[PDB]
C-alpha cells in the first residue's frame, strides 16, 4: 500500500496498569510471505499462499515501561529469518558420508521461530530488519489522539489489547471475537507427502450463506469473508497459532456459525486448484444452551465425505463440530438407542482453536441463563441460585439489570418458599458485594441507575427485612457469620434497593396501610441489633465493627 507507508503508525490501546507491570512484554512482527509455495523458476505455482520466513521480536518491556520516550529514535528490531540452512555447510564433507535426512527448512511453525528469538537474545539478523519509533502515551484512545494528535491521528491504526481492561466503562460495547487456529492434525491420506493443509476459514449463517467481511486478519485491515492459514510446506500436523479478528454483530452471532475448510495445497497451481477440501470443521459460535461460544479452547472435528454434505448447512450444522459434540452425541445416545449410529466418515482428523470473545452483550453461562431462565427453569431456580455465586462478577455485571429483575420476580412469584428467599437474599449479597469492587464500582452508577428508574417490586422490601432480621437475629451462628457480615458490607446499596420497593410500594397503593409494620420492622431490627451487640465481643467483634462501620 503505497499510502501507509508514511502512515504506518500502531497504536496498542487498552493497555491496562498491570498491562505495563509484566515483567516481559515484546512486540513481535510475523513476517509470512504471500505467493508461491516453491521459490522455484520454470513452471507455475500457486500464487497468494501464505509461508512462513521469520520473526523479529523486541523486548520492549521497559519501552512500554516509559523509560525511554523518543520520537526520533528508530528502534531497528532484527529480523531472523527460519534456518534454511542447506547451502553452505553441505559443500565440505568426504571420507564418511553416512546421512539419511530430509530438508525441513521450511516446515517449522513460526511459533517455533518465534520461541528461539526470545530464547535468543541476539538475532543474526544479517542487515535485514525493520525499524519503528516506539512511545508509550498515557490514557485511553481518545486520550492519545487529543493529546498526542500529532503522532495519533483518526487515520493512525488501531489496536486493541488481547483481553480487557482494569477499568470497565459502562457500555463499552464490543464483540471483539479473537480466532487463534493453534493446530491441526491432517491425515496424510493416500499422498505419500503430508497435505499442505490451509485453514480457510468460512463464516456462514446458520442458514450456510458464507458472511462477507466477518474474518479480519488482524488491526489496521478490513474484514474479509475467509481467512487463509498459513499454508505449511508438507507438514503433517501444521501448527499455525494465527490469531484473527472476527467482529459479528453481537445479535447476528446468534446465528452465526465458523465454517473451517481445510483444502491440500500442491505445489502446482493445477493440482491445486483441482483439489477440494478433503476436510471441513466447524464451530457454531452460540451454545445450544442459548449462550455463545465460550471462552477457551475448542477441538474442531474434520469431517469428510460427500462433498455437498460436508456443507450442506441443513446438514454438517446438524453434526456435531467438536469433540465435545462428538461425545456429547455419543453418549446421550447410549441411553436411547433410537436412530443413532455412529458414522465412519468420524476421521482421526482433528482441528484446534481459541476463541477469546472480548464482548459486552455475549453471555457464557449456563447457571446464569437458567436463572434468567427462571419462568421455565423453576426447578432449577434451587440450583441456578446456589451457582449463580460462581458465575463470575463479569458475566453478571452485563446483564445485572435482568438478574436483579428476575430475581424479584422470583421473590413476588413464590416468595412463599422462604429457601429460595434466602438463595436471592445472598445472591444479591455477592452482587452488591462484586460490584462495589474496583473493577466493578464504575456499574455501580448503572446499579443506581437501575435502583430509581428500572425497579420492578412491591413488597419484597418485607421478605428482605425478614430475611435479615432472621440473620440478626442468628447472628452467633458460624455459618451465618460471614453471611450476616457479609450483609453488613453492603447494607447500603440492600435498604437502598428495599427502600426502593417500599416507596413503590407506597405510591402503587397511595398510603402504607402497614407503614406502622414497616417502622416496626425497622425499630425490630434495632434491638435485634442491639442482642447481636450486646453479646460477648469474642464472637463478633469484626461483625460489630461492621455494624458500626
Amino acid at each position: 500500500e503505497i499510502e501507509k507507508l508514511n502512515n504506518l503508525q500502531a497504536v496498542f490501546t487498552d493497555l491496562s496498569s498491570m498491562d505495563l507491570i509484566r515483567p516481559r512484554v515484546s512486540l513481535v512482527c510475523q513476517i509470512v510471505r504471500v505467493g508461491h509455495m516453491e521459490l522455484k523458476e520454470g513452471k507455475k505455482h500457486t500464487c497468494g499462499l501464505r509461508r512462513p520466513f521469520g520473526v523479529a521480536v523486541m523486548d520492549i518491556t521497559d519501552i512500554i515501561h516509559g523509560k525511554v520516550d523518543d520520537e526520533e529514535k528508530q528502534h531497528f528490531i532484527p529480523f531472523q529469518q527460519i534456518a534454511m540452512e542447506t547451502y553452505i555447510r553441505q559443500r565440505q564433507l568426504i571420507m564418511s558420508p553416512l546421512i539419511t535426512s530430509h530438508v525441513i527448512g521450511e516446515n517449522e511453525p513460526l511459533t517455533s521461530v518465534l520461541n528461539k528469538v526470545i530464547a535468543a537474545k541476539e538475532v543474526n539478523h544479517k542487515g535485514q530488519g525493520l525499524w519503528v519509533s516506539l512511545k508509550l502515551l498515557p490514557g485511553d484512545l481518545t486520550q492519545v489522539q487529543k493529546n498526542f494528535s500529532h503522532l495519533v491521528d483518526r487515520s493512525t491504526a488501531i489496536a486493541r489489547k488481547m483481553g480487557f481492561p482494569e477499568i470497565i466503562l459502562p457500555g463499552d460495547v464490543r464483540n471483539d471475537i479473537y480466532v487463534t487456529l493453534i493446530h491441526g492434525e491432517f491425515d496424510k491420506g493416500k499422498k505419500k507427502t503430508p497435505k499442505n493443509v490451509e485453514v480457510t476459514m468460512s463464516v456462514h449463517d446458520e442458514e450456510g450463506k458464507l458472511l462477507e467481511k466477518a474474518i479480519h486478519p488482524g488491526a489496521g485491515y478490513e474484514g474479509i469473508s475467509e481467512y487463509k492459514s498459513v499454508v505449511y510446506y508438507q507438514v503433517k500436523q501444521p501448527c499455525w497459532y494465527e490469531t484473527v479478528k472476527v467482529s459479528i454483530a453481537i445479535e447476528e452471532v446468534t446465528r452465526c456459525h465458523i465454517r473451517f475448510t481445510f483444502r491440500h495445497r500442491s505445489s502446482q497451481e493445477t493440482r491445486d486448484k483441482s483439489e477440494r477440501a478433503f476436510g471441513v470443521a466447524f464451530v457454531k459460535l452460540m451454545n445450544p444452551d442459548g449462550t455463545t461460544l465460550q471462552d477457551g479452547r475448542h477441538d474442531l472435528v474434520v469431517y469428510k465425505g460427500d462433498n455437498k454434505k460436508m456443507e450442506d448447512a441443513k446438514f454438517y450444522l446438524t453434526l456435531p463440530g467438536t469433540k465435545m459434540e462428538m461425545e456429547e452425541k455419543e453418549l446421550q445416545a447410549s441411553k436411547n438407542l433410537v436412530t443413532f449410529t455412529p458414522s465412519k466418515d468420524s476421521t482421526k482428523d482433528s482441528f484446534q482453536i481459541a476463541t477469546l470473545i472480548c464482548s459486552t452483550k455475549l453471555t457464557q453461562n449456563v447457571d446464569l441463563l437458567g436463572l434468567l431462565n427462571w419462568r421455565s427453569n423453576s426447578q432449577n431456580i434451587k440450583h441456578n441460585l446456589k451457582k449463580l455465586m460462581e458465575v463470575d462478577g463479569g458475566e453478571i455485571v452485563k446483564f445485572l439489570q435482568d438478574t436483579l429483575d428476575a430475581l424479584f420476580n422470583i421473590m413476588m412469584e413464590m416468595s412463599d418458599s422462604e429457601t429460595y428467599d434466602f438463595l436471592v437474599f445472598d445472591a444479591l449479597v455477592f452482587i452488591i458485594s462484586l460490584i462495589g469492587d474496583i473493577k466493578f464500582q464504575h456499574f455501580n452508577p448503572v446499579l443506581e441507575t437501575y435502583i430509581y428508574k428500572h425497579f420492578s417490586a412491591t413488597l419484597a422490601y418485607v421478605k428482605l427485612s425478614k430475611v435479615l432480621n432472621f440473620y440478626v437475629a442468628n447472628a452467633d451462628d458460624s455459618s451465618k457469620t460471614e453471611l450476616l457480615f457479609a450483609a453488613l458490607k453492603a447494607l447500603k446499596y440492600l435498604f437502598r434497593f428495599i427502600i426502593q420497593s417500599r416507596v413503590l410500594y407506597l405510591r402503587f397503593y397511595g398510603q402504607s396501610k402497614d407503614g406502622d409494620e414497616f417502622n416496626n420492622s425497622i425499630r425490630q431490627l434495632f434491638l435485634a441489633f442491639n442482642m447481636l451487640m450486646d453479646r460477648p465481643l469474642e464472637e463478633a467483634v469484626k461483625i460489630k465493627g461492621a455494624a458500626l462501620k
